[PDB]
């Protein structure tokens, strides 16, 4: 369906990027093949290519750049605008794409990132605004070199990173790589503390976009964590390129409130997600316990991090199968849907080579995903927390308000939906998300009847 009918250009709509470092975006857009691509208003130093929607090159001016965009195909054509934002912010809406480790553990290799790459052009997500592909996890030996250089394991990268970086950028996808602020990743395998300027560079000259940087084996002080997170943030402003900083030291120390200080871009909030609906560790229900009140600190370029989507894995994984029951489809679409709702990152953990049908049903949900990449950058509220369910607000850029109801109980429930259930709510005109409709139940409002695991997402106003 990604792949029919007029072009449609998808969000984000809105992109930043430091000056002076590399520009890549892949135009994302639905609709028949072939289709081509132009830009009108383009600043100096970028180049579109119009035969395959890449916009590459290096704007060394910071400001603000309204650029208007044209696809075209044999049924038709859409014109839409793109803001680029060269200045001091990146992520200017949450980080859309995949990672290694929910489903893959420690075996990584070229060849699935490169596979992966393919999947994701060929099966709707990179149309769909899905762009980071972030290796986590044993890309590198346990030991740092002789020479003081990280090693990447070249049984796993033959042609090492760059090469991949390389085959990645080729498509308009961001690559993303993993360290540890300690001696020893998670993992045992090295890590960055004391070379973080080294190491940077290292990523930087392979073309990396993003790093996750890990805390285990390190010191458990606040200060002490700051400091480290410092150093690498420091350390990657400090090269000619762009770097989105993933900080994870999963919520200890109250990230959300010095993240961005020393340069983070997102911030983990909680233990490491497990494919289980509510306690590898923690469950879908418990990490929207602990994001529910951090909504103040998210916004354009800073975004709280509820860890990787586990859509899709049903049990089935070589890093948190184990400790994981696996989720019905309605508690992954109800996670799908939070995450969105949440201006949450939308880093898959499945393997996105191969999905069915009722997992492509929720992954390519475009609406669900133009909520999550509004540009106001809000993250959404939970305006109630009833015993049984919730309801999440989340206002959008034309005014308009989504609303999440989501059933927390293994039974069906009722959740009253009037113009005082949250404040500013109006009911004219209300569209259901997952359903692709307009409801037409009463503008004085109505019962939303929620299966167990249920989230119903609707857009009023």
């Amino acid at each position: 369906a990604i792949f029919e009918g007029k072009p449609c250009i998808n969000p984000p709509h809105v992109v930043g990027n430091y000056p002076a470092t590399p520009f890549l975006f892949y135009i994302p857009t639905s609709g028949e093949r072939p289709i081509k691509w132009h830009a009108e208003n383009l600043p100096k130093g970028l180049k579109l290519d119009k035969e395959t929607g890449i916009i590459k090159g290096k704007v060394v001016e910071k400001g603000t750049y309204k650029v208007m965009l044209k696809a075209e195909n044999a049924l038709g054509t859409d014109t839409q605008e793109l803001l680029i934002n060269i200045g001091d912010e990146l992520l200017l809406t949450p980080p859309m794409g995949w990672n290694s480790w929910n489903t893959f553990g420690r075996h990584l290799t070229e060849e699935l990132l490169l596979q992966t790459a393919d999947a994701m052009v060929e099966n709707g997500m990179r149309d769909l605004g899905y762009a980071y592909i972030n290796i986590d996890d044993f890309w590198q030996l346990p030991e740092r070199g002789a020479d003081g250089h990280i090693q990447i394991d070249k049984t796993k990268f033959p042609r090492g990173i760059k090469y991949v970086a390389d085959y990645l950028h080729e498509r308009g996808f961001k690559l993303g790589i993993y360290s540890d602020a300690a001696d020893k990743t998670c993992g045992g395998v090295c890590g960055s503390y004391g070379y973080e300027e080294i190491d940077a560079r290292d990523f930087a000259s392979w073309g990396v976009d993003l790093l996750k940087y890990d805390y285990c084996n390190a010191p458990a002080g606040r200060v002490e964590a700051m400091e480290r997170y410092e150093k690498m943030g420091r350390a990657l402003r400090a090269t000619d390129r762009s770097i989105v900083f993933s900080i994870c030291e999963w919520g200890q120390r109250e990230p959300w409130k010095w993240a961005k200080k020393v340069g983070g871009h997102l911030w983990r909030v909680s233990g490491d997600i497990g494919d289980l609906w509510n306690r590898g560790l923690r469950g879908i229900l418990n990490i929207l316990e602990i994001n529910a009140p951090l909504s103040e600190y998210a916004r354009p370029g800073g975004w709280n991090d509820p860890d990787m989507l586990v859509v899709g894995i049903g049990g089935k994984s070589k890093s948190i199968g184990y400790e994981s029951e696996g989720c019905t489809n309605e508690q992954y679409q109800s996670h799908f849907a939070l995450w969105c709702m949440m201006a949450s990152p939308l880093l898959c953990g499945n393997d996105v080579r191969q999905m069915n049908d009722s997992t492509l049903q929720i992954l390519l949900n475009k609406d669900l995903i133009a909520i999550n990449q509004d540009p106001l950058g809000i993250q959404a509220e939970r305006a109630i927390r009833a015993d049984h369910y919730d309801v999440w607000v989340k206002p959008l850029s034309d005014g308009s308000k989504a609303i999440a109801c989501l059933n927390r109980i293994s039974g069906p429930v009722d959740v009253e939906l009037n113009v005082k259930t949250v404040e500013g709510l109006s009911l004219d005109r209300v569209y259901d998300v997952i359903e692709g409709s307009l409801v037409a139940e009463a503008s004085t409002g109505w019962v939303v009847k929620l299966a167990p695991g249920e989230c119903k997402v609707f857009i009023c106003k």
